[PDB]
C-alpha cells in the first residue's frame, strides 16, 4: 500500500538485526534474539507529505538455512547487503549475497542496493574504505555506508537513501 519492503542480506554476524534495532528503536541491545529464520521491524516514516512505512527484513546468514529465508525475499523493493569492516570475509562475501537475492527475489540491474559497512566503531579493520568503495564502483555502482549500529554512526542516512531509492 503506502507500504515497502527492504532486507538486510550477508554474513551471520555483521550486525543486521543490530542496524535494524538501531534504526528502527534508536538502541543498540547487546542481547538481540538469535533468529533460526527471518526477521522484520516497520518503520514509520513520512515522506512527501505522505505517511510510508518501510517494512525491514533480515535473515539467518548461515548457508543451511537458505531454505527459511529465500521464501521472504519476494517483495522486497531494497536490498541492503552488508558486511561488517572487521571482517574481509563478509565482505568477501557480497557478490555471494547480492547473486542469492538476485536469484530469489525476481525483481534489472537497475534494482535498488545499498551497500553497509558495519562495525567501523572497531578501530581495527580487515575492509579498507577504499577497497569497499571499490567494489561498490564496479559492481553496480551502489551507494556505500560505513555505518555503526553500537553507536548509530551513519545508520539512519543508509535507510534513508534505501528509502530514497525504492521511492525512487
Ligand atoms: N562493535 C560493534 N558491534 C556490533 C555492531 N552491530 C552489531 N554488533 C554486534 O555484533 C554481533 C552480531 O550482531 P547481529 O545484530 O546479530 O548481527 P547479524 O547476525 O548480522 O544479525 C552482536 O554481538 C552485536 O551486538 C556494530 O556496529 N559495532
Ligand atoms: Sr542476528
Amino acid at each position: 500500500s503506502s507500504l515497502f519492503k527492504v532486507i538486510l542480506l550477508g554474513d551471520g554476524g555483521v550486525g543486521k538485526s543490530s542496524l535494524m534495532n538501531r534504526y528502527v528503536t534508536n538502541k543498540f541491545d547487546t542481547q538481540l534474539f538469535h533468529t533460526i529464520g527471518v526477521e522484520f521491524l516497520n518503520k514509520d516514516l513520512e515522506v512527501d507529505g505522505h505517511f510510508v512505512t518501510m517494512q525491514i527484513w533480515d535473515t539467518a546468514g548461515q548457508e543451511r538455512f537458505r531454505s527459511l529465508r529465500t521464501p521472504f525475499y519476494r517483495g522486497s523493493d531494497c536490498c541492503l547487503l552488508t558486511f561488517s569492516v572487521d571482517d574481509s570475509q563478509s565482505f568477501q562475501n557480497l557478490s555471494n549475497w547480492k547473486k542469492e537475492f538476485i536469484y530469489y527475489a525476481d525483481v534489472p540491474e537497475s534494482f535498488p542496493f545499498v551497500i553497509l559497512g558495519n562495525k567501523i566503531d572497531i578501530s581495527e579493520r580487515q575492509v579498507s574504505t577504499e577497497e569497499a568503495q571499490a567494489w561498490c564502483r564496479d559492481n553496480g555502482d551502489y551507494p556505500y555506508f560505513e555505518t555503526s549500529a553500537k553507536d548509530a554512526t551513519n545508520v539512519a542516512a543508509a535507510f534513508e537513501e534505501a528509502v530514497r531509492r525504492v521511492l525512487a
